[PDB]
This record gives structure tokens, C-alpha cells and sequence, in this order.
């Protein structure tokens, strides 16, 4: 009931005892692993509330005091009388970062504590939820220095009045599909992109446009913002070395922003809570730039390299992917925009591991995800067992709204 | 029940049936997933079962499922249990299990080849000599001058567990690593306890940075025996680069026969203990992993200077760069030599194909993504992209702890 962790580079065991406190399901059973897999009432709300507050409490030395046991009492009471309750301020701070810290699949967790989170409890419109947006994007961005926040609207009621941020991230390029049959832009937002012109967006039609905030409030049907162009910091890429890699057109936004996300704390649920760091690399270079169903310009930058694309055992692939990612790190750095790159974060996941096996008795991690899309085995994190189990509060996925939504 | 499995790049899905002959646990709970965890006698009671389920498949496999052979081979085997508390494979049994055990190896990539299998049974084998003399046949057919073709080689199977026939080495071929006093390490560091013992049972060690580790044999729960393979049967590549003329100088090299020697072949209830097998290089193994890893070669700065790449900042990517060309330059000596090497985007590439062919006629492909997806350049192969489901299923080669470390020294 104990499990061991093992680095096989360093040999450092660590044991894990946090996993004892897992409530959640893996997906997993003792025939068969999913770790691979992308997706595998009053009387369910106050259990939920108790643990979190046990743990709220005991996380500010002050379990079992009266103090504790008033706000369990309290919040019992609200919920038999009003089915729900509400989070102290304090408690929604702790909640939001807790919910990062427990984020299996997040390689920058070292940086847990230092969220800022912004209550939007008090939103009632899409207008409001616009303006909150435009203030945690200015906040972030903080003109290139980014830091990390999180934007957190009203919890679900009884689930007709949900507010919702349509967009998986608050700063995406639109995708449509040409004549050619091909596709201009992001391919992975060709569908999103529809439902905003569905209703009134008109798209420039170019490769990197700004999709606008399709915001929903109190369960009403969403309406389109255009972010102020002022507020979303770009980085055009270009090579330290390669004079014609400006030539290729590239640039990439530097606030990566989750916006379609679930967050809950203590049984509470908050359908819109966009959150934002800064990016890992590899995310642009590896992931958005040479997938084949993204950008996919692996051929292009070959070609412009003069590489043998005659066989793959000559490697062009591989080579031209390191340029590429040389040249995003070379850019956001040249413009002073934050980012980190993969044996960066990695070095400090470890440590940030360490601190938490030592401090609080584990971590839970998705090595599938924490490993870079590069270099894997050159990552300290490759050689690195992990533990994947839920802990609460947490980040979980939802059905995207568009295909749940009553016009 | 039915599992599906997408590829988030292609959007193709496919369904799993065949989890549910798996019979082995994992590893994982519902609680828990160790997915990233490198390892998470038999009674005649729990012999005939497993002896039938297998005898089962294969006689379905054979399309004489229900046959009067296949019940006289049932009757047959479950006397032989019965009276001697263990039982004989067929030679057909024993390819048909060999193969299969390849082809439920969640862990490789390589599989595409399982049915090609040449399998040599060594079972008439007693001694450490007799040993050596198949082991040095099967390098030679396995290497067949750099046309490297896959074999295994089946020793005696396990009895009461006094009595196991062990190869003491990994692999049949390695180079020696040795731990100097000032703490450093001289050769491959993955193997100086292996080589520690070797030197402590009478090997002379030549103390050089590749030298090829001599054989430590046990048969029939004897101790072990040490060997030299004949010089002239290990085929080794000399490691250069097509456009960087000083690799050369870098005075690398390695041998071209991949050939895992400790691992279990869990037949019908059966276990064999000593079970060599090999099959030919993925070029990330040599120039990522061997080459690269911190505690192994550790190549990474020497190559990364002679490139005079910038060193001062990871951000240069530098590790990467030089990464990328060491491996440009294993492929290239290989075929260069013509060994056969795969790398890795055809070999993912393939696997994949192998992965649908196996869903569509077997109703699945146990695969643990941790191990498939390559130790560099990971999502710029399609298997990056495939979800995969990993699940036990037998036939099938285990780990067993090193013999040094349970052997009763005669
Ligand atoms: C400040 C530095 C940060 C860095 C460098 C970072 C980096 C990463 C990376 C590289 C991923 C994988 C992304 C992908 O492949 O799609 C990720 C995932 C994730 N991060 Fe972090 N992160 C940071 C901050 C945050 C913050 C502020 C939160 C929450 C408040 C957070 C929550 C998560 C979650 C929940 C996931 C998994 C999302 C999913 O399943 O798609 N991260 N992070
Ligand atoms: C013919 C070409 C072959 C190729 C290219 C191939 C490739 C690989 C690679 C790249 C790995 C991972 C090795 C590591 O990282 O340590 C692997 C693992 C494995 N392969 Fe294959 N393989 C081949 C043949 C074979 C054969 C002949 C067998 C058995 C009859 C086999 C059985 C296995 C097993 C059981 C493992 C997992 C070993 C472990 O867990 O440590 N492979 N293979
Ligand atoms: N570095 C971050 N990266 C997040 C990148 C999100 C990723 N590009 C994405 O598309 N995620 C999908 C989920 C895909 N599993 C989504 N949010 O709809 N996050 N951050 O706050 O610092
Ligand atoms: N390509 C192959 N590669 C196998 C390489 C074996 C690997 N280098 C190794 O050291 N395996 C450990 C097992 C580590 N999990 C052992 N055999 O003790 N196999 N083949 O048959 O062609
Ligand atoms: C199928 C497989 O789960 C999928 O391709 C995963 C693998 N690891 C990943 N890791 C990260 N960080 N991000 C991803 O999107 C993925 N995709
Ligand atoms: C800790 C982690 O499981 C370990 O480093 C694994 C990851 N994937 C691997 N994949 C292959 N093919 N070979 C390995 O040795 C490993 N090591
Ligand atoms: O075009 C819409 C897509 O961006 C959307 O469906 C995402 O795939 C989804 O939000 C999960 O990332
Ligand atoms: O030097 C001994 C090692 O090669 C040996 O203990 C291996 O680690 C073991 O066989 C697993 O690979
Ligand atoms: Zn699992």
C-alpha cells in the first residue's frame, strides 16, 4: 500500500504514501492499462465539502479547531437548506491552487504557489466575462514578463445556466478549409472557427488570425468579443542563424491560456475558469508547428535546409525539427516574451517531485505527458517512474459546449 | 466488452476484444496507474489449466480446434501431469509458443516480424559446453555476415527450481564496464557488477572501453561456467559520420547482434528460463540510449564540443543538436556496413501497420506506449499519436531476477 518511485539515471527512490488519499478512477484495472488513453445531489455535496475543508484547514494548522468545525457546520447547513454553498475567498485561493498542484499531466508545477487567481463569482453577463478576460490577459502578459493566473466565474447551479468560455484557449489562429481541399490556418480550430462565423465573425481568411471570445453566461446562448489586437502579444519566429526562416511566415501568441476546462473544489463546480502560465517549447516548435495535423511544416523547412528527404534513416525530419525549435526559443527570448524549454522544465519538475514526495508524501504524474514530444531520454523525466492517480480539487475535462448547448 | 482506441492524428478508431483473454495483472488498479513503472515451482493443480488454454489456442490456431488430435493431446498431457507432475511440448508447440510469446511483447516495436521466427530447440541440452556451442550457433545464423535474421534459442525448461539453466549475461554479446578508483567508469557502466563477476570467476579482462564480455553459462543448476564467443563471430560497426570526418576519431563502435539473454519464456505453464533471442537494431537504442543516457556512454559534450555548438545555454539546444547527428551517424555506419539497422520512423511506421493489421484479425495489439514511442523525436512519429491499451497475454517472456543474486553456489 506503499509504493516506491524509482529514477533509473540516479538510482533515487522516493516512496509514495499521498496516493492513499486518491477517491477518483484511473480508468485502469489490474487486466488493463489505459495510461495511454487521452479521455478514459445534497447528499453526494456535503462529503465532497468535508474533504476539502479537512484538508483546507489542516493545510492552515488548523484541524479540529472550532474555527473548523463552525465552517463545517455552516456549510452543512447551506447546502440542506440552499443544495449548494459558497467558498470563502481564502478557500477558493487554496481550492484553485491545489487543483494546478494536483495536475498529473502539468511538467511546470513548481510553480504551483504562485498563482494569481482572479474571483469572478460576481460576473452575470458575457459582456462582464469579457471584460474579466481582457484583464487576466493584460495581467499575464504583463508585457512579455509573464505571470500565472486564473480567472474563475460563477460555480453551476443546476447545470441550465452554466457560463462557458466556447474556446479551448482565450488566444488561438482560426482554421478553414479551402477549395483546394486543403486547410488555411489552424487545422485544429477549423470547426470552432465555423460556429463563430455561423453567427457573425468575419475572418480575414489569412494564417494566423485571432479567433474572438465566443463567451456564454448564465446559460444564455454565446456572443462573440474581438480581444483588444493590443492586448495579444505575438512573437514573429525567425532563426539565430537562418536568414530565410522569417521567409516562412511564422509566428505563434506567447500567453497559452486553457479556457474550456472544469474546475472543481469541494463538490463545487466552475465550468469557466480560464488559467495561464507561460509555454514549454516544445508546445510551438514541436507540437503546434510539425504535427501533421497542425501547421505541419516539417517538408517546408527541409526544403529550405537542402536536406537528403530521399529516406527517413537520413534523419531530415529530426534535424529539421531542432532548427525549428531553436528558432521559437531564439524568438520569444529575443523579444522578451517568457518561455522555458524542455530540458529546463524538466530539470525543474524533478526537483519540484523531490520537494513534493519530501513535503507532502508524493505527486501524482502522467509520464506520457510530462516526457517532451523531443529528446524524451535526454529529459531527466524520461528516466523518472511516476504515479498517475486523481486527487481533488482538480482540473477535468468537459463536452464541448457546442454539442451540449439549447439555443 | 469492447475498448476503443483513437489516433488523435489520423482520427482512426479501433476496437479491442482481445483484452479479454488477458489473464495476467499489470500492475495497475482502479485507483492507480503504473504505467511509467519499468517492473510493477508450479502445482500440478495450477499446471493442466494453463497447459489446457494454451494447448486450446494453438489447436484453434492450427484450425483443428475440437479434433480427435487435439483431444488425445489434452488426454495426453493432463497423464503426463498427472505422472510426473510436468509435461513436454511438441516441436510445433514450442515454435508456435515462441512466436506467440513475441507477438503478446507489449513492449516491442518490432513485432511486425513475430511470425518470422527461426527457433532452435536446445532442450536435449545438459551442459554449460553444450550451452556455448548453441548460443555460438545461434550468433552465427542470427548475424548471417550483417543479413541479421531473428532467432531464439530454447533451453531445457524448469523442473523443481533447483535445477534452472541460466545465461548469467543480459545479452550474448556486451562490452565489459569497469568502475575505476577514482569513480569513474571505463567501458559500458550499464554492465560493471556483471563484470565484476565475471573477472571474480577467472576472466581476464583486457580493461578497454569496448570489450566484448565473455559468456557465463549455467545448465542444470550447476554453477556457472565462463566462455569467450569466437572473436570472429561478433560482427561490430565501426561508428562515422557522413559529413563530420573527425566522429571517426571519437573511437566509437558496436556490436550489430541485439540479443536479450535473461528473460523468462512463460509456455503452457511452462517456464524456461534460459531462452536467448535476438532480432536487429532500431538505431535510437545505439544512438540515443546507449550513446546518450548519462549512465551509459555519455556522449552527449564530447560530440557536442567538436561541433563547437553553444554549450552555455540548454536553450541553444545544443543536447539535441548533437543527439540528433550521433544518430545520423549509426544508421549511416550500419548501412554503410550492411547491417541491418531500422530507424526510428520507419520502424514506428510499420508498427503501426502492424498494430491494425492485429486488430482487425486478432482483435487487438497489447502495447505499453511508455516503451513503443521512440527516446527521441517522439511526436514526429505516428506512434506518439496512438492511444494503445497494455495487457498480459501468454505465451509470453518475463523478467526474472539476475541468477547472481539467487543461485546456491555448489
Ligand atoms: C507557468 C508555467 C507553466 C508551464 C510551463 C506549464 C506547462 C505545461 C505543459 C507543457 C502542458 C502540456 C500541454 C499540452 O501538451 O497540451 C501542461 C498541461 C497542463 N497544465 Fe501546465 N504549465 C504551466 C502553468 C499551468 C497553470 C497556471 C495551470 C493551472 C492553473 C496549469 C494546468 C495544467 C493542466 C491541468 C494541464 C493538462 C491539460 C490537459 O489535459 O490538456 N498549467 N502544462
Ligand atoms: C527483428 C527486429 C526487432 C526489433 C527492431 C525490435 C525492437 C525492439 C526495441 C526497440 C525494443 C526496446 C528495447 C529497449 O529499449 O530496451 C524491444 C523490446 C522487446 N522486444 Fe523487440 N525487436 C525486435 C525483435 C525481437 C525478437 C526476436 C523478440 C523475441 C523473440 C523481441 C522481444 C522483445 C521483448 C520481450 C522486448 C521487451 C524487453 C524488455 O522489457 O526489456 N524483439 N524490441
Ligand atoms: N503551457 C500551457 N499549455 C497549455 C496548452 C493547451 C493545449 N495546447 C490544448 O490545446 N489543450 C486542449 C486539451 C487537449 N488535451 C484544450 N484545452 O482544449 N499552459 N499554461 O497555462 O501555461
Ligand atoms: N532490438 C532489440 N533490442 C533489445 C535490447 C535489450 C536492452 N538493451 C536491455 O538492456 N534490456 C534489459 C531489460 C531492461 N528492461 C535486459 N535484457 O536485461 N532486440 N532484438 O531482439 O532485436
Ligand atoms: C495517444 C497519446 O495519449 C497522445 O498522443 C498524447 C501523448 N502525450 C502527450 N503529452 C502532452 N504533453 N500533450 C499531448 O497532447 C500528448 N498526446
Ligand atoms: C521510468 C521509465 O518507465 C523508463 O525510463 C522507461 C521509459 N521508456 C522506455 N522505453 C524503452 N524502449 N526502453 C526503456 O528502457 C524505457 N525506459
Ligand atoms: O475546432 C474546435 C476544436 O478546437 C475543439 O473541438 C477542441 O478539439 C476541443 O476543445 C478539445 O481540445
Ligand atoms: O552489470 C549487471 C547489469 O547488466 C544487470 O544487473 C542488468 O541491470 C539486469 O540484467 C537488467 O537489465
Ligand atoms: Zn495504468
Amino acid at each position: 500500500r506503499f509504493l516506491k518511485v524509482k529514477n533509473w539515471e540516479t538510482d533515487v527512490v522516493l516512496t509514495d504514501t499521498l496516493h492513499l488519499k486518491s477517491t477518483l478512477e484511473t480508468g485502469c484495472t489490474e487486466h488493463i492499462c489505459m495510461g495511454s488513453i487521452m479521455l478514459p445531489t445534497k447528499d453526494q455535496l456535503f462529503p465532497l465539502a468535508k474533504e476539502f475543508l479537512d484538508q483546507y484547514y489542516s493545510s492552515i494548522k488548523r484541524f479540529g479547531s472550532k474555527a473548523h468545525m463552525d465552517r463545517l457546520e455552516e456549510v452543512n447547513k447551506e447546502i440542506e437548506s440552499t443544495s449548494t454553498y459558497q467558498l470563502k475567498d481564502t478557500e477558493l485561493i487554496y481550492g484553485a491552487k491545489h487543483a494546478w498542484r494536483n495536475a498529473s499531466r502539468c511538467v511546470g508545477r513548481i510553480q504551483w504557489s504562485k498563482l494569481q487567481v482572479f474571483d469572478a463569482r460576481d460576473c452575470t453577463t458575457a459582456h462582464g466575462m469579457f471584460n474579466y478576460i481582457c484583464n487576466h490577459v493584460k495581467y499575464a502578459t504583463n508585457k512579455g514578463n509573464l505571470r500565472s493566473a486564473i480567472t474563475i466565474f460563477p460555480q453551476r447551479t443546476d447545470g441550465k445556466h452554466d457560463f462557458r468560455v466556447w474556446n479551448s484557449q482565450l488566444i488561438r489562429y482560426a482554421g478553414y478549409k479551402q477549395p483546394d481541399g486543403s486547410t488555411l490556418g489552424d487545422p485544429a480550430n477549423v470547426q470552432f472557427t465555423e460556429i463563430c462565423i455561423q453567427q457573425g465573425w468575419k475572418a480575414p481568411r489569412g494564417r494566423f488570425d485571432v479567433l474572438p471570445l465566443l463567451l456564454q453566461a448564465n446559460g444564455n446562448d454565446p456572443e462573440l468579443f474581438q480581444i483588444p489586437p493590443e492586448l495579444v502579444l505575438e512573437v514573429p519566429i525567425r532563426h539565430p542563424k537562418f536568414d530565410w526562416f522569417k521567409d516562412l511566415g511564422l509566428k505563434w501568441y506567447g500567453l497559452p491560456a486553457v479556457s474550456n476546462m472544469l474546475l472543481e473544489i469541494g463538490g463545487l463546480e466552475f465550468s469557466a475558469c480560464p488559467f495561464s502560465g507561460w509555454y514549454m517549447g516544445t508546445e510551438i516548435g514541436v507540437r503546434n508547428y510539425c504535427d501533421n495535423s497542425r501547421y505541419n511544416i516539417l517538408e517546408e523547412v527541409a526544403k529550405k535546409m537542402d536536406l537528403d528527404m530521399r529516406k527517413t534513416s537520413s534523419l531530415w525530419k529530426d534535424q529539421a525539427l531542432v532548427e525549428i525549435n531553436i528558432a521559437v526559443l531564439y524568438s520569444f527570448q529575443s523579444d522578451k516574451v517568457t518561455i522555458v524549454d524542455h530540458h529546463s522544465a524538466t530539470e525543474s519538475f524533478i526537483k519540484h517531485m523531490e520537494n513534493e514526495y519530501r513535503c507532502r508524501g508524493g505527486c501524482p504524474a502522467d509520464w506520457v505527458w510530462i516526457v517532451p514530444p523531443m529528446s524524451g531520454s535526454i529529459t531527466p523525466v524520461f528516466h523518472q517512474e511516476m504515479l498517475n492517480y486523481r486527487l481533488t480539487p482538480s482540473f477535468e475535462y468537459q463536452p464541448d459546449p457546442w454539442n451540449t448547448h439549447v439555443w
